[PDB]
């Protein structure tokens, strides 16, 4: 019951934010829109200025989300260098009848100081519907050559039931052609083409489109329109007016200067159908509502109150909860498991490479996935130990939001309990996505960090738009059903860990106060450790099948203390038991696998050309694992130990942050540099969290965690706000010499975790 109300609330979203601006309902098969536009000044370059699909390169200044919250929409800022526009995109949703409620857009484009101020801009909007039994028309025009006014397109869906979608005349100069085209194409005017393609295709609107103005222009070559007196480039690619039936509806218009235009998306099951007035009238109270839960929800803390850090704290939330995406397909999944992929041999690699090459991978779905995303110009799905960092904020700003979330993850894990680490789902998103690269490996873990957002959930539960976002905390029956049915999953995801990602106690000379407590990350290369998420973070040499990794058993121990807590909640006895001796077990094992006394802090272990347990101690975020995992007391002397490693600046400590490597390190700034020294917010973010935990509980190491994490949470902050300032963008990871952000933009992704840290009192 609050489920079909969250269901009905959350159903319509600008959810796909691998595009500029678009919008889809979270149903796989149904109506999607896309934006596009481009300058137009020659009459080859509106191929090569169109913009669709988001990137990032020195054509685009920036873009994000001003304001966003997916129950009541936002605006979004567009900042094109190349087609010398400032985009706005308003969108907002009016909740209504049965059908998941109304919808509208205001597309506004405003030319910057350096365009022509003539400047010719095409606009589109792509209109398509998928699903055998449903209907789209466009609503042909009064006129004979186009519409002087506003486009209705009528359809019908199961889905949907019936509604009406308007693109709006809009305000702008429309130009005029002089030419004698004009008698058999018009003046110049909005045009609509309605056409039809195999569903499975219609998602290929840039294609669809070009296919489209080819057809235009090779009319014009077939009948004597020429470089004796060509028509003017806009009139070229203005495509004939041609409403209709189909799947896919194409409305393109003209400016001259700057212009605007409203979508008004009417579900015909509510009131009266939307209006511009009613999009005008949402917008301004959905900005009221979003200022009002932003300084109750984000509360920024000394020194970030002022005005600058609000701003930046509003962007980078933004960015990250408007990154929220639905996607709907097949995932490309080798289903062999064959044996190479055990990896219990020395070489294993080399095996498994073998095994890849056999390519007995195949499409299998389909499956949906609601889900925010680490980029949008690079990466725009889901990625399992990330969509925990994710909703740590979003989880504060709306914690049904986040379930929600945490349920569509794990609706994904198959019998085993696996969950593939990266969703790809579609040929949509496969599309930005190298061949090589698209596989999933049913033995590749990611980190469980989908488990630290259950555990703030359960110490809120133990401590319609405003109700509905708070409904799980708020009526306890609600919030222990939700665990109720995610529990076995949970539990089974534990077990598929200590089934898959076993380490080898007993095969060695290997001596521990248990057997059984022992991980090893599946699929690791020569160079590499995908799965542990800290790709090139230096490993023991070569791999091997003795192995054993700090970080992994630390993930088990966030996993099984979460099973306590929730186990504990829903009365699993028998379970809590079995979890309370798998606890003591690991933190015993920490210590007698993973300590080192001679270096001072935890180190992954190999197995010796002699056969015997070694530690392999390359100093950084690894040898901190138990601390930033929330495993040690809080009076333990290896925490004080790590406490020294942490705040020492010719190991880890930077200005600018924790790096990833120690300084002292051998492999400090080789290779590719990915995580062997550069800041990353994510693991910045889990250091802070427990440096506060320790400075908030009386125990010997309290005034250094408490100065730690003071001198921490203003480097990280200042750090991603300074670069923010001068560069517009939140970035994936952050110079330790120089404090420039580098690698990708676009990042939030874990980056946004600032707004958190600013907020402070966790
Ligand atoms: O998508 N690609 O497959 C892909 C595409 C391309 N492109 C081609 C064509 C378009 C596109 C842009 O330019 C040329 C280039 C490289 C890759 N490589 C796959 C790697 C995926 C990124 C992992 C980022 N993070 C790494 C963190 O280490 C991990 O912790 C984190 O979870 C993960 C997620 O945030």
């Amino acid at each position: 019951e609050i489920g079909r109300l969250n269901n009905q609330s959350l159903l319509w979203g600008p959810y796909r934010p691998n595009i500029y601006f678009g919008t889809r309902p979270r149903i796989g098969k149904s109506l999607m829109t896309g934006l596009m536009w481009g300058k137009i000044e020659s009459y080859t370059d509106f191929q090569h200025t169109v913009r669709y699909t988001c990137e990032q390169n020195e054509g685009m200044k920036g873009y994000g989300w001003d304001e966003y919250d997916p129950r009541r929409g936002g605006i979004q800022s567009i900042h094109d260098i190349q087609n010398g526009l400032d985009i706005t995109t308003s969108f907002v949703k009016i909740p209504g009848g049965a059908h998941g409620g109304s919808w509208a857009a205001r597309i506004k484009g405003t030319l910057n100081d350096d365009a022509p101020k003539d400047q010719k801009t095409i606009v589109v909007f792509y209109v398509s519907q998928e699903g055998e039994n449903s209907e789209l028309e466009a609503v042909p025009s009064e006129n004979e050559f186009g519409y002087e006014g506003d486009v209705i397109l009528k359809g019908r869906s199961e889905a949907l039931g019936n509604y009406k979608l308007v693109v709006t005349k809009g305000k702008g100069v429309i130009p005029q052609s002089d030419h004698d085209l004009s008698r058999l194409r018009g003046p110049g005017q909005t045009v609509v083409q309605s056409l039809t393609y195999p569903d499975e295709v219609l998602w290929q609107a840039k294609p669809i489109l070009f296919q489209q103005l080819k057809a235009g222009i090779d009319w014009l070559v077939e009948n004597k329109y020429d470089v004796a007196d060509p028509p003017p480039p806009w009139q070229v690619y203005l495509l004939a007016n041609k409403p209709g039936s189909g799947n896919v509806h194409i409305v393109q218009k003209v400016f001259e200067g700057d212009f605007e235009f409203d979508i008004l998306f009417s579900s015909e099951s509510a009131g009266k159908e939307v209006t511009s007035k009613d999009l005008e009238r949402e917008v301004k109270q959905a900005t009221e509502v979003f200022g009002e839960r932003f300084a109750r929800v984000f509360d920024l803390k000394a020194p970030f109150q002022g005005d600058n850090y609000k701003k930046f704290g509003k962007s980078m939330f933004s960015n990250l909860i408007g990154g929220i995406g639905y996607f709907y397909g097949h995932s490309l999944v080798d289903r062999s498991y064959a044996p190479e992929y055990d990896e219990e041999n020395e070489g294993f690699w080399e095996d498994a490479a073998e095994a890849r090459a056999r390519h007995q991978e195949a499409l299998e779905g389909p499956y949906e996935l609601f889900t925010s995303i680490p980029s949008r110009p690079f990466f725009p799905r889901g990625f399992l130990w990330d969509e925990g960092f994710h909703l740590l904020p979003i989880a504060d700003w709306d914690i049904d939001l986040a379930l929600e979330i945490i349920k569509s993850w794990y609706n994904l894990m198959d019998e085993d309990g696996w969950i593939a680490r990266e969703q790809i789902l579609g040929a949509e998103a496969r599309s930005k996505v190298p061949k090589e690269f698209q596989t999933q490996y049913p033995h590749y873990a990611n980190p469980p960090t989908l488990f630290l957002v259950l555990d703030n959930f359960v110490e809120r539960l133990r401590k319609l738009d405003e109700t509905l976002s708070t409904a799980s905390v708020d009526n306890p029956e609600v919030g222990l059903e939700y665990l109720r049915r995610l529990y076995p999953l949970l539990r089974r995801q534990f077990d598929w860990f200590r089934k898959t990602q076993a380490g080898d106690i007993k095969s060695y000379d290997r001596e521990a106060y248990s057997t059984k407590e022992a991980y090893r990350w599946r699929g690791r290369t020569v160079s590499h450790c995908l799965t542990s998420g800290l790709d090139d973070y230096p490993r023991p040499q070569p791999p091997h099948p003795g192995e054993l990794h700090v970080d992994l058993m630390s993930w088990v121990g966030v996993m099984v203390k979460s099973l306590i807590s929730i186990g504990s909640l829903l009365g699993a006895t028998e379970d809590v038991e079995f979890y309370t001796k798998v606890l003591d077990a690991i933190e015993h094992n920490l210590d007698d696998l993973h300590w080192s006394e001679k270096e001072g802090c935890y180190c992954d272990a190999t197995i010796d050309e002699f056969e015997e347990h070694k530690l392999v101690c390359h100093k950084g975020y690894i040898s901190l694992f138990p601390f930033l995992t929330g495993l040690l007391k809080p009076d333990s002397p290896k925490l004080g130990k790590l406490l020294a490693l942490i705040g020492d600046e010719s190991e880890l400590w930077s200005p600018y942050g924790l790096r990833s490597l120690s300084k002292k390190d051998e492999f400090y700034g080789t290779a590719e540099n990915y995580w062997r020294s550069p800041v990353w917010i994510n693991i910045n973010y889990l250091a802070i969290v427990q440096l506060y935990n320790i400075a908030t509980q009386d125990g010997p190491y309290k005034e250094t965690a408490r100065d730690l994490y003071t001198r921490l949470r203003k480097n990280i902050v200042e750090t991603v706000y300074r670069n923010w300032e001068e560069t517009g963008f939140a970035w994936e990871q952050y110079n330790p010499e120089t404090g420039k952000g580098q690698r990708t933009q676009h990042f939030t992704g874990w980056t946004s975790l600032v707004v958190k840290i600013m907020s402070g009192h966790h």
